[PDB]
């Protein structure tokens, strides 16, 4: 009832504080709870997907949280704008989530915030049996011109189907999460030519071995240029030791997070998503640990963590 639902949201917030405490990060309740309350039903109803994400390097003092939102709820960006939880940008990224649902079958949404900065991003998921390609994504008028401009490049490397997209409203960037990756696409020669063509940090063989394991690859694009800002390879696993770094502090900090991050599906092992992110001037590491999982994450583990 009303109290049990209110307590669920307290529980999610307490887990957020726990996860943030593993990094030494303190949570700003006044930035987070209004968001949690606005989306209380999604956290209560079930089918929830919630994950808490950390990063290495110059990003290590932040904790991100992402919370799934059903399409039946309606565009969660319009919600946060109308409620005053985030100021409208005045830029096409404002339109992109709603525009995407206009033009394509969207199976789910998600919202994402940082524990000290509040709301920052939305996601659009597409059905696993009905994913768009680049050409269909570029039919969305508010999508960055960079998508269509990189179509030739995406096709040449076999980056075709997209399982979801994410919109960053503060940086005005879009991520395209490519799926159904072929082994040719993730072979070291292919990855090397890709990152070299994009002018990004060249990984070593440890990073390449990680890339070969990826279930998703996502470039970041923006509305100002056709240049891809960075590229991330994502690996899903129950294994807590997979961070692709040879730095002893990284190895320790990520294993610590991967073995202590709060989660609710006790009785199973934590679902983890590692990311290897290549930008022009650096390489850094991400780790999301899911607090709430569904059959999708279990199916991905079976396919890619076996």
């Amino acid at each position: 009832g009303p109290m049990s639902e209110a307590a669920d949201v307290e529980r999610v917030y307490a887990a957020m504080e726990e996860a943030a405490g593993l990094l030494g990060v303190a949570c700003a309740r006044d930035k987070i709870y209004p968001l949690l309350s606005t989306f209380q039903d999604t956290l209560v109803e079930g089918g929830s997907v919630v994950w808490f994400s950390m990063a290495s390097g110059r990003h290590s003092t932040e904790l991100d949280f992402s919370i799934s939102v059903p399409t039946s709820h309606g565009d969660p960006y319009a919600t946060v704008v109308e409620k005053g939880l985030f100021p409208a940008t005045g830029h096409p990224v404002d339109d992109l989530l709603a525009d995407t649902q206009k033009h394509l079958p969207v199976s789910m949404f998600a919202i994402d915030g940082e524990v000290t900065g509040g709301f920052k991003k939305t996601y659009a998921f597409f059905p696993t049996d009905n994913m768009p390609g680049v050409a269909e994504l570029s039919a969305i008028p508010s999508m960055p011109p960079a998508v269509a401009e990189n179509a030739e490049l995406f096709a040449r490397y076999g980056l075709d189907k997209v399982q979801m997209t994410s919109m960053d409203y503060k940086k005005r960037q879009v991520n395209l999460y490519f799926s159904e990756l072929s082994a040719q696409t993730l072979e070291a020669e292919s990855v090397l030519a890709l990152v070299r063509e994009l002018g990004l940090h060249v990984p070593n063989e440890l990073g390449l071995k990680f890339c070969k394991r990826s279930f998703s690859v996502y470039p970041t694009l923006n509305w100002e240029t056709g240049k891809i800002d960075r590229l991330c390879f994502a690996v899903i696993s129950n294994d807590p030791t997979l961070v692709p770094s040879s730095d002893e502090g990284d190895i320790e900090k990520f294993h610590n997070y991967a073995t202590k991050a709060p989660y609710a599906y006790v009785g199973e092992k934590r679902t983890l998503v590692y990311g290897l992110t290549l930008s022009p001037k650096e390489e850094y590491y991400k780790l999301g640990a899911y607090y709430h999982i569904t059959d999708v994450q279990r199916g991905l583990l079976k396919a890619f963590d076996s």
